[PDB]
Parts: C-alpha cells; sequence; structure tokens
C-alpha cells in the first residue's frame, strides 16, 4: 500500500501538486505501487471553507495517511486575519501536530547545470548540501509571545531533548552522506546558542565517525555563498534554518527547485520550499520541479523507495537541462516541463 | 577640531587600525584637521591588563571623544572564558553604553571589481546597498534571557520608540541616496515582526518621497544574492541585520572590504566588519580596506566631512584595482597597499 494525504493549498500549490501527482501516477502504473490518494483542504482554501487553515477532516486525513504531499499556502486574500487562523499558522500547526521536528532541505547543483546558478560556475560546481532545520520549536513556537501598542515580544528557546533529537537526525544523515556536520548558532552572543552548541557537541560524542564543526549564523550565510561545495550536512534551529535554506535555494539558481521533507513522530510531510506565488497562479508557468522532487523525497523517506526517488531526480535533472521553465530562462510551461520529466522516466 | 578615541583591539586590529591612522594623519597634514587622538586598551588586550574587555579608562576615553575608531576583538587565547566576559561581549557593552542603535554597513561593488565577486559579473555590477541594522535592542539585549541544565531562552523584543528611531535613520539615509527602503521582518510567523512592520509603516508616512517595501528575512537573503542591484537601503532588527550584512559583505568578494558606522545617543563608533583574523596577525598581509573606509565613514558621519570621506573612498577603490591584497588574488601587503591609498589621495 501507499496511502497519501494530498493538501494542494493555494496559488500555484494545486498546479505544482498536480504535476507531482502525474509523476507519481506514472510510477504507480509502471511499478505497481498501489498508490491511493485523497485531497484535503488546507490553507486559504480551508479558511474560506471551514474557518480554519488546518480543519478537522484535514487533520484526520493527515493522521490516517502514511505521508502528506503538500502544495503551498497563503496569498493576499487572507492578509490581516487573526494570527491563530493565518494560512502560515495552519502550516506550523500541521508540522507541530505531527511533531515533525526534522526538516530536510537538500540544495544541490546538478552536474552540467552550474550555468543557471547566480554564482560563478567553479563555486556552484559539486554543491550538495543538506540543511537539517529544527522545525517545531524555537521562536516559531516559544512563549511568552505577544504585542501591545507599546512593544512586541517572541521567545527563542530550546530544551535539551529538542536539540538532541534534531541533532541526532543530522548525525544519522551525515553518516549516510559525507560524514560531516556543521552546526550553526549565535553562541558568541546568545545563551540559546551556547546551549545549542553544548548539546550538539554531546550528541556528537555518540558519532565519532562524523566530523563536527560549529559556525556562527552570520559567518555561515557568507560561507554558503563563497564555498558552498565544502558542506555536507548543516544543522540549525528554526529561524536560522528558515533563512539559510532560502539562501541555499539560490545555489541551483532558483527557488522553484528546492524540495523538502518534514520528519518526526507522526505522518511525514513533503512540500516544495517555495510559497504560493499568487502573481503567477493559473498561468501555466510555475516551475514544478520542487513539488516533483518533494514527491521524490516522499518515495525515499516515507516509503523506502530510494531507487525510484533517484530515477525521478535523474529525470528532473535531464528535463532542466533539456527544456527549462521560464524561471531558468526557458520557455517550458508547467505542463510541458512535466511531460519532459515523464519521457525521461521512460 | 577632531577628537578621536582609538581602540586597536586584538589580532589584525592594531595593524589595520594603524593603516587607517596613516590615512587620517595624511589628511590632518594635507587639510589641517586638528586631529587629536588617544589609544585605549579594548577586547582581549583589555582583559590581559585589566581583567575585563571594556574597563573604566577605555569607557572614559570613549565618552570624552567625538568618535571611536575601533579595530577588532577576539581570539583563541580568550575562548574558554564565559561568554559574558568575552571580548565580543565588551564590544556589545561598548555599543550599549553609547546607545548606538543604528548600525550602517555599506556593501558596495566598486566599478571594475565585479571580477572579485563570487557572483557572475552582470549581477555584481553596480551593487550599492546600505544595511541599517538596529544594534542596541532585540534579542542581543532582550530580557528575560537565561540557561539551565534543561533549557535556554532569549527574548526578541522591540519597543515602539526603538523601531521608530532606527527606521528614521533608514529613511534619512535613503533620502540622501536613491529613495528606497526595504524593511525586513518575519511578520508571517512572529508578533515582533508584525509590530516592526506596522511601526516602520507609520514612520514611512513622514517620508512620502521615499519608497517603502517589506520583505521576509528568508526571501531577503535570497534577493541579496539574485538581485542585490535593486536595493538601496535595507532596515532590520539586530540578528536579521547581523546575518544579512555578513551576506552582503561577500558581494564585493572579501572580508576586509566592509566598514561600518554605529550611530546613536553617545559617542559614535567606526569599525571594520571582520574578526581579529588571529592567524595572519603580525604577518603584514591583512587587507586594511575596511578600517580605512571606516575612518572615512567617521569623517562623514562624525565630522560631516562628506567630500573628504568620498576622496578617501575613491582612493581605496583605485588602490584595489591597481594593487590588490592577498585576500583578493593580489600580493600587496598591509603597508604597501596603504601607500597606494596615500599616493591616490594626492
Ligand atoms: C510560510 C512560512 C511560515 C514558512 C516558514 O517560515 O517555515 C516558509 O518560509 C518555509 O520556510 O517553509
Ligand atoms: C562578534 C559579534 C558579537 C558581532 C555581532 O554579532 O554584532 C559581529 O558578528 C558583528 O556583526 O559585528
Ligand atoms: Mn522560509
Ligand atoms: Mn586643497
Ligand atoms: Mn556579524
Ligand atoms: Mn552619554
Amino acid at each position: 500500500s501507499m496511502k497519501v494525504a494530498v493538501l494542494p493549498g493555494d496559488g500555484i500549490g494545486p498546479e505544482v501538486t498536480e504535476a507531482a501527482l502525474k509523476v507519481l501516477r506514472a510510477l504507480d502504473e509502471a511499478e505497481g505501487l498501489g498508490l491511493a490518494y485523497e485531497v484535503f483542504p488546507f490553507g486559504g482554501a480551508a479558511i474560506d471553507a471551514f474557518g480554519e487553515p488546518f480543519p478537522e477532516p484535514t487533520r484526520k486525513g493527515v493522521e490516517e495517511a502514511e505521508a502528506v504531499l503538500l502544495g503551498s499556502v497563503g496569498g493576499p486574500k487572507w492578509d490581516g486575519l487573526p494570527r491563530k487562523i493565518r494560512p502560515e499558522t495552519g502550516l506550523l500547526s500541521l508540522r507541530k501536530s505531527q511533531d515533525l521536528f526534522a526538516n530536510l532541505r537538500p540544495a544541490k547543483v546538478f552536474p552540467g547545470l552550474e550555468r543557471l546558478s547566480p554564482l560563478k560556475e567553479e563555486i556552484a560546481r559539486g554543491v550538495d548540501v543538506l540543511i537539517v532545520r529544527e522545525l517545531t520549536g524555537g521562536i516559531y513556537f516559544g512563549e511568552p509571545r505577544g504585542m501591545s501598542e507599546a512593544e512586541a515580544w517572541n521567545t527563542e528557546r530550546y530544551s535539551k531533548p529538542e536539540v538532541e533529537r534534531v541533532a541526532r537526525v543530522a548525525f544519522e544523515a551525515a553518516r549516510k552522506r559525507r560524514k560531516h556536520v556543521v552546526s550553526v548558532d549565535k553562541a558568541n552572543v546568545l545563551e540559546v546558542g551556547e546551549f545549542w552548541r553544548k548539546t550538539v557537541e554531546e550528541v556528537g560524542r555518540g558519532y565519532p565517525d562524523v566530523a563536527l564543526e560549529h559556525q556562527y549564523v552570520d559567518a555561515m550565510a557568507m560561507h554558503l555563498v563563497r564555498s558552498p561545495a565544502r558542506f555536507d550536512v548543516v544543522v540549525t534551529g528554526n529561524i536560522f534554518g528558515d533563512i539559510l535554506s532560502d539562501l541555499a535555494s539560490v545555489l541551483p539558481g532558483s527557488l522553484g527547485l528546492l524540495p523538502s521533507a518534514s520528519l518526526g513522530r507522526g505522518t511525514p510531510v513533503f512540500e516544495p520550499v517555495h510559497g504560493s506565488a499568487p502573481d503567477i497562479a493559473g498561468k501555466g508557468i510555475a516551475n514544478p520541479t520542487a513539488a516533483i522532487l518533494s514527491a521524490a523525497m516522499m518515495l525515499e523517506h516515507a516509503f523506502g523507495l530510494v531507487e525510484l526517488a533517484r530515477k525521478v531526480e535523474d529525470a528532473v535533472a535531464k528535463a532542466l537541462l533539456e527544456t527549462p521553465p521560464p524561471d531558468l530562462g526557458g520557455s517550458a510551461g508547467t505542463e510541458a516541463f512535466t511531460a519532459t520529466v515523464l519521457r525521461h522516466l521512460a
């Protein structure tokens, strides 16, 4: 079996999700995967239908599935909503309800595609970095939090077990990759950074076969641009991971390329890093690469189909070289780009 | 006249600071500026002699001077000491005591040097962005803050007057440049971001001639790499400013290229945005560009010597294209490079 909860969301979310659905359907037919999917409302669409971005039928659908394929959420239609029901809060609520504390974001420059990077070729070449981002803690969820007319406040905080568990995922991922972890904090300025580093260092003792290095977040942003090829796994807290993963997104040359996996205690979630791009929704141009590669991450991580995930990745890489979408200077529409991916899969 | 407190600091700090002083003496000679300056112990140097990084006599000198020319602080010798008594903390104390809420970091790619940028030439051409970072509030100084065996916490908080005063600096700076400001927050997840955005918006109304735009911090990190050329002034909080300013610093191709001004209630501070670079200390190769441009910002912001700051800057620019330092593919040591700047200043 292969039970998938599909949450298309808003803007280009449904378009890119349908592209990823075509890739999955074509694999189901060829490999006999027994895929069964069901579509649920989430985000702006759920707010308009149920009054909340992560409504009951959707929460039930997620908990009962083996994996979630997620689109994108948000748009100006919902600007000004009380924070508790913003599309963005529904997203945090999804991550939190399944306690998906480990967010995996791979930034990779495919061999031959250095041209597309905004960086000079020799710097972009061989880039293959995995950002492990702590997703259900830190300032995103910390209390106290609030605002009055005179001030506003949010609390960046971590407990020992929260740091331990995300650190352990980073070490396990590194062990399967190039056995190198860079942990990122602001320990020269903050107590939380200090605490972060101390705990990651302790977890590191359990993995003496993996090299551990620490970097300050400001210096890390800089390294991700000057020498990204020297990184294997990067582990950091919620907001630092949010920032650095968008920054890494530029290495391949575009934001519509980065897929992601959210793993923890409950139903794993797979979503393209990009937002809902309201400006281009329904215009048949959104690059579906991120969504497709997220479906690839789902195959590997949720279903253990490593070989299949790589076929998709290989097909996408050829499609990018052959007929790139407009965001990479090409003229291939969402539909045509997906068809290209399909031919290579054959 | 011109009363300056000089804080060389640790590592390359004294060398690069000395280089900047040679530029300053040259101008005091050629222009008769009435330059009076005294050297004070700061950072690790202050720790060795007084047992603290920011002792009473250095505090006194700072407060009696009209401007501070600071080198850099930190080094392996002082690792191990509690964070609270680090040279880096003495730097935070200096900033806090003079309530220098506005940190100006101009990341610029001088015409002809696009080649040194990690970015492709067309992207790096004409880059001229000023980061206005709030420097005395936010998480860096937020109460409550702490650590136990079980967890640690820090508080990202801003008051209305704190956001208003840094925002104003941003608008005034823009008004002198290209009339565009981008304010940067994480309003979609953080109450403090919503509060920041709302306050910058109200201040913005007093500047109907300046264009105002808001970007999320993760998207902004991306834009500083894909299209830095579209930005003029960028204003943001303490930690977001720390990250984006290091990011912007990579654009012209080195560390050694970025100066900064710290402006506020007390004595203004001018320092190069780079660490003590412990390894190359006393070897005479460190790029003094950032220290020299920092004294140039001093001339402008502390003494209103616009024209002179500019002559210093054009001189440095031609020195870079004529005799580049080791850190930018060249072989011009600290003193030889300074002499080139001296030669162009006449
Ligand atoms: C939409 C926003 C809340 C979200 C986040 O900050 O996690 C997005 O930026 C991302 O990175 O998935
Ligand atoms: C050394 C450190 C405390 C300092 C900061 O974080 O402000 C430095 O990174 C900077 O950007 O000037
Ligand atoms: Mn993000
Ligand atoms: Mn003259
Ligand atoms: Mn910094
Ligand atoms: Mn005072």
